[PDB]
């Protein structure tokens, strides 16, 4: 381990081998001071305009994090298309993780003169927060994410942390982590640093379509044995009155047949159109979104439970919250135009699922009796119901991967609702810090704390390697199944590729489900 | 007891790369039709934030202070308890479902 | 057809780069890639040594045969030299076929 050597080589690659395929990415990344080599108090009460459901209390660290939970950090677009297109499933076994060819630069800065150099005794510090201990922050879908393309340079996402609050306030459970408490190892250019780790069992991710509904599963050539009420009233004319006619399900009559299931669970969204015109003119983004109730404060359920995007020939129809969105490249951060976005559709469970902007279905509102006719009420929020099945929402080429799951008494499908696999212990959170470097002190005692540093920051690259187990695909459908493919005519640019400017984008969501498999 | 909340488990410091329908109408003065305007939940717009999970289950129960001067004036006990309903009777969910005795 | 051997795994291609080197970075993160970088560039020696294998002239002609040769009489320079100026130069193409071989 010396300066003139370098401590680690570029792996990026993909190798398939039969029942698994190995990923390894390798970037080039940044690391500033953050917050002055600080820890800071930040909060955000209800003054001014700042409403209550945005109230917050927490701190800011002078620590950076390293975050890959996003698909593309690991497959290539190719990559994503040869796993989706053939594989029923896929899942993650276990990692590798290295941070290598570490340099710490420091800048000089006199007289609008501005010089960089090495700093070669300086050192970084990085640990993980293997016992779970700190907050866990990965899982929200932050920016930061080592990036799509493997030439880009990427900069380290600050690491910070949420408690309880009132207001601004804090209250008496709020906590203060200090991230200095932990063991941590320090290297210098020369030095290294790495991890394995192994994920826990988790189900295969649903990479297919049913070609199948709940609703027609059974033999379109025979009637039931079993009988339904059919009839509630004769019908020769006018002198007609009460009775009582039951008939057998058959090939005509699928809607009336007994069934043995239920679609999945229901928390209905309000419908909005593509094509602004057939949409009420209000701002009711907010206002008629649909929203969770914790203690005192609201939040949209975003995306909330998984439910189809909209039912057959709908396309332009979307939950107003209720589906991910990623945005084109250099779509601005606030009030990006519909153009600008890429809108991700879970079309594909209507299958099994609720669709998302509708009623889940239709109860008795009362008894009826001779005197009083029947009543009916409409269900647009029905919980888990003895008999019902229901997929997940898909996942994205740069959707997110996994997510802690929460550490609760009880929970229900632990599925995290963005997508992807839920982890009682995830991979573990990676924290990097630049070690505060004194600028010369003082030369008589003085009992305040340095706070005056030389200036610099840190490089290197770093190196994830993870292992997936496919579950392949054995289906006898004997016509060709739906896959994902590049378009065919010409075209200003190649799709998934880099710009005049070397910019590289990713001109759409590209899902999980086309193989199918029946239900 | 936690620490910290179902809706605060994010970075307070970084935006999601994620959006969420922000906007449904223009704003430039009286000529306000509708538009569609999307942005990325940050450190200000936490309550609009893409999450993972959703609160525990709920059985809404009426609130009574302890303070009786702000309480209607009537026996709603029993009238106005939470119940299930099981073959003809009622019987009181209580004390039911785990849920929050208040609010801060 | 530019001439020489048409290989189906010819000598593999070697790629080089130098590694960029981010400048300092903003103090509060951002999404955007880095397009700040220190000015480098990279030096060094390469070596590359071949294996050629000689097929041996085996001719029974009498007479002597063709051969490239340097030219006799005086000159202002050397043929495949350098100039006052320190320009090396190659004065003419150099082909192969000097001595003969029947059909
Ligand atoms: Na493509
Ligand atoms: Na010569």
């Amino acid at each position: 381990d010396g300066v003139g050597s370098s401590s680690g080589n570029w792996h990026c690659d993909s190798t398939w081998l039969g029942d698994r395929v190995i990923t390894t990415s390798t970037r080039t990344w940044a690391l500033p001071t953050y917050n002055n080599h600080l820890y800071k108090q930040i909060s955000n009460g209800t003054s001014g305009g700042a409403t209550n459901d945005n109230t917050y209390f927490g701190y800011s660290t002078p620590w950076g994090y390293f975050d890959f939970n996003r698909f593309h950090c690991h497959f290539s677009p190719r990559d994503w298309q040869r796993l989706i297109n053939n594989n029923w499933g896929f899942r993650p076994k276990r990692l590798s993780f290295k941070l290598f060819n570490i340099q710490v630069k420091e800048v000089t800065q006199n007289e609008g003169t501005k010089t960089i150099a090495n700093n070669l005794t300086s050192t970084i510090q990085v640990f993980t927060d293997s016992e779970y201990q700190l907050p866990y922050v990965l899982g929200s879908a932050h920016q930061g994410c080592l990036p799509p393309f493997p030439a880009d340079v990427f900069m380290i996402p600050q690491y910070g942390y949420l408690t309880l609050n009132n207001g601004s306030q804090a209250v008496g459970r709020s906590s203060f982590y200090c991230l200095e408490y932990f063991p941590s190892q320090m290297l210098r250019t020369g030095n290294n640093f790495q991890f394995t780790y192994t994920f826990e069992d988790v189900p295969f991710h649903s990479s297919y379509a049913h070609s199948q509904s709940l609703d027609r599963l059974m033999n379109p050539l025979i009637d039931q044995y079993l009988y339904y009420l059919s009839r509630t009233q004769t019908t020769g004319g006018t002198a007609n009155t009460q009775t009582l006619g039951f008939s057998q399900g058959g090939p005509n009559t699928m809607a009336n047949q007994a069934k043995n299931w239920l679609p999945g669970p229901c928390y209905r969204q309000q419908r909005v159109s593509t094509t602004t015109g057939q949409n009420n003119n209000s701002n009711f983004a907010w206002t008629a979104g649909t929203k969770y109730h914790l203690n005192g404060r609201n939040s949209l359920a975003n995306p909330g439970i998984a439910m189809a995007t909209h039912k057959d020939d709908e396309e332009r129809f979307f939950p107003s919250n209720g589906i991910l969105i990623f945005g084109k490249q250099n779509a601005a951060r606030d009030n990006a135009d519909y153009s600008d976005v890429m809108l991700t559709s879970e079309e594909e469970i209507k299958t099994t699922n609720p669709v998302a902007t509708e009623e889940y279905g239709i109860v008795a509102d009362n008894l009826q009796q001779q005197n009083t006719a029947p009543q009916i009420g409409t269900v647009n929020s029905q919980g888990a119901l003895p008999g019902m099945v229901w997929q997940n929402r898909d996942v994205y080429l740069q959707g997110p991967i996994w997510a802690k799951i929460p550490h609760t008494d009880g929970n229900f499908h632990p599925s995290p609702l963005m997508g992807g696999f839920g982890l009682k212990h995830p991979p573990p959170q990676i924290l990097i810090k630049n070690t505060p470097v004194p600028a010369d002190p003082p030369t008589t005692f003085n009992q305040s704390k340095l706070n005056s540093f030389i200036t610099q920051y840190s490089t290197g690259q770093v190196s994830v390697e993870i292992e997936w187990e496919l579950q392949k695909e054995n289906s006898k459908r004997w016509n060709p199944e739906i896959q994902y493919t590049s378009n065919y005519y010409k075209s200003t640019s190649v799709d998934f590729a880099v710009n005049t400017e070397g910019v590289y984008s990713e001109p759409r969501p590209i899902g999980t489900r086309y193989l199918t498999r029946n239900l």
